[PDB]
């Protein structure tokens, strides 16, 4: 459309995108992207980004936007899942960078450090239904997509009953799609 | 005045927001809040922020806005620290996540334990080849970026050159050798040359 997406089906960044885009209903062409091979190591791959990560979003004509929290931003901006003040958007980032550093992957620190995560979460759904701005914003979405895979392979989050309640708001949402949909 | 702000002197997320009030000319009010002495971690502060977060700014009376780059974001939404399109305002959030991710992990928390952290190295000594081996990766993710460009997004100063330069500008004294990254360093320096820069110690 202009809008093409450099993609993995089974990474928590790649689907934050895909989920968003749904949600949107924003036309876009995907491009699937083989790591667990070697499709993000190649030239060609980081030419668009050095760093060679997936997702990746082709803004401009050559011109592309790595990050999915960035790219959430970006899609997401003038639309119903960015709120209305600036305290509301700021408030978003907050709990957009909280994920960056508390649920993106020293294995026992992340696996300790994610459940930490996850008593912040349940203690602030106790008092709200959504993370930011009292709506379903990017920052819902940031955070469903790992706590979504951890509900999703086999994690035991029944003591955490306020995120459960909120991933069930999720995916009540109209427009969402699992992990493994594709068109 | 306009704002207050909760901050550890010697936390380098703390002194990004710093850095941004004073390249902002931002009137504040500091609050040291020692995350050393369990500071954060008090009844009265956990009322602010349930997590025990160090920087905090307060809005409204009874708001808290945390992070440090949620924070940046915050203060420099009208700026000349924001860019003006769409996608450069996005690339500026990408190089922010990027430090989220990348920087805070590797070069904070070496920066924490081998010098915050009285007697720290050897409480990480597991966890330091792992710090310097992703800390590098990043470093060198900037160098080649900084090759081509003088800033980080837009072409100008913006707050993702300044929340890149929280940790960065203390890698050398943590463990980290950048005589390899000379990009890197011009860019440090570019950093410190803007007008209305602070170091890390300067005082509120």
């Amino acid at each position: 459309s202009l809008y093409k997406l450099y993609s993995m089906q089974r990474s928590g960044n790649s689907y934050k995108v895909r989920l968003a885009l749904a949600l949107l209903d924003a036309p876009y062409r995907a491009v699937e992207v083989d790591i667990l091979r070697g499709e993000s190591r190649t030239p060609d791959f980081l030419a668009k980004n050095p760093s060679g990560q997936v997702p990746l979003l082709e803004t401009a004509p050559g011109r592309y936007l790595a990050e999915s929290n960035a790219i959430l931003w970006y899609l997401a901006v003038g639309t119903s899942l960015a709120p209305d003040t600036r305290m509301d958007r700021a408030e978003a980032l907050q709990w957009m960078f909280f994920e960056q550093h508390a649920l993106e992957p020293a294995l026992e620190d992340w696996l300790e450090r994610g459940y930490a995560a996850l008593q912040v979460m349940e203690n602030h759904l106790k008092t709200n239904d959504y993370f930011a701005a009292g709506q379903l914003t990017i920052a819902d979405i940031a955070l469903y997509g790992y706590t979504h895979v951890a509900d999703q392979c086999d994690f035991d989050l029944s003591t955490f009953p306020a995120v459960n309640a909120w991933l069930r708001r999720v995916e009540q949402t109209p427009g969402f799609i699992t992990m493994d949909w594709t068109p």
